[PDB]
């Protein structure tokens, strides 16, 4: 039994949960859960597997997204289809600013438009920004949990390759759009490259759930194109803590 | 070991495999090689499942995409550097013309650019069109399979909610871009709503990679009885045996 | 007198024709009738000469379309208004990659849409898509006489000289959105220019009509001429004809 | 011996003309040639006629453009290169604002850029706008007949039909973009719909060529020889 | 008070229906002063209003600031009021070499380099000016001898980066704008300046005449009186 | 002395080590806000470019109006940045488009929907409109520690007072096609109001390395009417300004 298309889930299954800790790969959904009370399975369908557990006595739901903005739209409108509000992505991403280590926590505060799911919830001009309670959660956890944060602009695309401007590809080319762009995004500041956070951002903020966006920096793309965690999910289930 | 960042595979994994069959869900990726001679299962990441099976003598690819052109990118852009030069994608798809009928099977020329990720690889400008030779091999082997077939233009939507004009929300509102598109859709002869062959087909199309399109109809958007989940599993079966049979002709 | 604005036709002298060969110079009309059973005359306006003829018993028209878009529209409308539902465009071209020859064939599945009139007809996401049992007719037509054929996309532009990205003009300027455009469609596969498939394949693939599209190849730029146009001439028109007969 | 791709035209057979009269059809080029002195034939290819005649002893040229942006493109270019820096466009057009009667003579200021090719020579912040010297030669020479002209801008369309909002097609349908459109022009006050002058308008002002464009009214959708005369008394004064 | 950010009322004007509008309100008195009885009206943020007589007929002078958003809340207010005419006068840079401190630009229409332009018509559109408001300003040119370059100019959302300058904070162009400054000069544009494809646009769209006048007082590659003496006879053959 | 930027007539001396500002689009109410500080100077007036300098606890801080719109704005920012400043907190008034947002409420923008031209000039359209962190949690914080009424989201900056704030009661009364309906539709999105600066000034700074945060006053309640009949929100920016030095 399912309220819900894709995920599998009934309102009943959620127990009252009002907030979504939301990862990109499902593999890590029964890590994260193990971190809270009385973890419990709910069910696994295609990219989106899900546990719920129990947070200073409150029900969370954990939820794979899978990678990209189309499953994240997917995921998030039927959680809150079941009832959730708030939805927390844990990340990990390739940071562009050479003063940026492999290790430090990036909490996001609005993205670079660079996917095509955006669009389908506001047009060009509505801002990928983050909620300010949500984005203070996770300021206040990374304190708490003590790690080297950055916080600011991320870059989301829709692609790992050309959109971050890989050239370790089978072509070894990117389209006019994109070449150059790193170096751009790099000068304007943006932080990191991601491929999910304006999709969760921009449906969340236009449509009245909140969301916030942390990640864990796997490479640098100044170094290192190809990479090569913990603090990135110890704070963002300390963040939950606060918006229970 | 693993030559590629995401899919967990190497060059050996291939056996010299030039095609692969790609569906949406992972799930589906034992049952397509289960048509096929001695499979083996490869890897398991992230929405990457990944099968090896024979096909009258040669080594043949099962990969799933997860959902969305994204994801797809990922699987696509890694199995050509694996040595992939040929992609059959496999879908599940609601119809939007009156007269096509759920069992119907369906093989997309081109797609409508409701996506991101194409842009990624081609400007706007540049057609989403299938390879020649594969849609060829589809609309062949569904006729060796005994089906009734549509062939013709194929709306490829980021979202499964608001693009596809779906009302029936949390918000319950569709932004003013996809307000009366489906309609639009209809009246232009667009035979149904997907999710990734936009990119797959911008993406292939543009680097020299061919590949082809087929979906069985699970649902019709504009009839009124929803078939249960037993009668969109034949459907599913039918159209995974004309892909399998397709793949034969373009070895 | 007319049933329709330009083309001085009316539904009576289609004879039930359902299917139009579609060059885009006048002066090409007539041969390509002249392949066919009782080729006749019908009209001449501005760049619209039509004749009809006849394929195993069924008539078939045949109009030009003048250069570009906005005059391919018109007598695209005005054809299917008049009954035609199945259109075939015959030009010769120039090709853009190195290992398309000069005498070679191009059937177009799909084109880029650098043109305007598209979207008079589709949003730009909208694809300039060939329909299949057209392109498949051709293909085999072309197949039976041994062409050398090459089949994919064809990158269809308003102009000659800048959208091409031609600078030996007046101005030696290209706009930059062109500016090393070529190159781009050249790594991407598109094997070459020409001016009205955009406009034609948009139009019929959103309005319920089948468009395919052949040419042969003349010159090639990337390669660095009066015999071989009309040898390459009859030959992409051999197979329109023979395309043409598979799809009454 | 031609030194152009399409016109079948040497330097030479200008003689020294610097401005053409542009028209869309070659069966008026003959007729428009005519109200000069010497006019004479120079060549005929697809849609694209040329004459020369004489204006207060300058050599001037008539050419056809064919219809719509693309055709026109490839004219304006190749008469540039052989020598011509002044274009002159004559029309006959309908209307759409009601205020505007048949008989009655436009003369184009800018153009609206529902076109492809414009975007070719410019992008679309760039305004598809008529040479001032042209357009005072044009509005004075109208006056100077006594003609009724209407000085605006003109909506310059790729298509003849759903660009030009027309229902009564073969799908009866129009795309979005131009659902509504001619209402929202009418209220701009935009005063004809025709197909040539974005791309002609653009190509010129972009490019250091001086371009002019008159019509006369035909038709008028909204209700139930004096253009010719103009656009030559024009071409006298740009010589 | 009848508008909201003017604090002008009809009864104000005393019959203008024409409005010379500088960008900075310290100009506007001295432009007044020019005129018979003049009079101030109005101070509001960058809003500083005069009245005027020429030939016995009431005209305004209204400044707009910088920028389309001003400008088009001056023009909007003045409209409510009466205001049918509207003649800019600014000064400018040049980016074409020829063009020297002292010459005097008309423009005949504005590339769309803005944003409140788009607010009135889609960018296929022209920032066109009215023929009659340009006519005056060429005649009033011609009449007190002044070296006039009649033509398009490029109408910036900003000062530095739009206008291709890299002695900024940041010295950095995004990429929309690197290598802008060179296509602009190609393409034959004039100068750089900063309201009058507002102007234009929403006066072209709204039945409301606009023209524009500006004194060149830099030159990128290498007299404000005698714009503003022109831009007062010109409004003297517009009443 | 001779300036040292073209516009707003000011040397780096002027400044007296000011590194941030706070930024009014009237010029007129520039003084007010600086007699609300210690030591307040007048230092110069051209065209809608008023500037003061005043203190707080000890430190520089520069008041300076920006005029209307996006372009005046990316004159001021830009020249200010030239003479130092690195921190901008602009101050507005507003129209509330959220029925219960009532006329004197405080509203603070996290991000804005870039319905301007002059943030192109800037970052693309995807670069968001985003205000820098610490600016947004000042002005919060500021606006507890008074007790207002405040609200904290998006708002629309718009290059215009009245089409593209879908304003009717015009000349012309009409409004084009893009803006037809927009005002129900930022509603729908939960955007909180209009104003004509913060895009600019978002995206200018955020793409730049420069923090700006934006407050507004509400004047109008847009649900109701499009014009109003005829300080909190200062109190708040001066406050926030104390926690940014």
């Amino acid at each position: 039994k399912s309220d819900v298309f894709h995920l599998g889930l009934t309102k009943n299954d959620l127990q009252g949960a009002q907030l979504a800790i939301v990862p990109g790969d499902p593999e890590r959904v029964e890590k994260i859960a193990a971190l809270m009370d009385k973890p419990v399975k709910l069910a696994s369908h295609r990219e989106f597997t899900s546990w719920r557990a129990e947070l200073d006595g409150k029900a969370v739901i954990v939820c794979s997204t899978g990678i990209g903005g189309p499953s994240t739209s997917i995921a998030v409108e039927e959680l809150a289809q079941l009832g959730i509000r708030t939805f927390l992505r844990i990340g990990t991403t390739g940071a562009i600013q050479p003063h940026i280590n492999v290790g430090d926590v990036l909490v996001t505060t609005a993205s670079v438009r660079l996917d095509g799911a955006s669009l389908h919830f506001a047009p060009m001009e509505f801002p990928a920004v983050a909620d300010f309670a949500c984005t203070t959660a996770l300021v206040e956890a990374a304190k708490s949990i003590g790690a080297t944060t950055h916080v600011g602009v991320t870059a989301s695309s829709d692609t790992f390759y050309p959109g971050q401007e890989r050239y370790d590809t089978y072509s070894g080319r990117v389209v006019r759009r994109f070449k150059g762009s790193m170096e751009e995004w790099q000068a304007m500041g943006v932080m990191n490259y991601e491929m999910e956070s304006a999709t969760l951002l921009t449906m969340c903020a236009s449509q009245g759930l909140r969301a916030g966006m942390v990640a864990g920096v796997i490479v640098n793309r100044t170094q290192q194109e190809i990479p090569n965690e913990s603090h990135a999910v110890k704070i963002v289930v300390e963040a939950a803590r606060r918006l229970l």
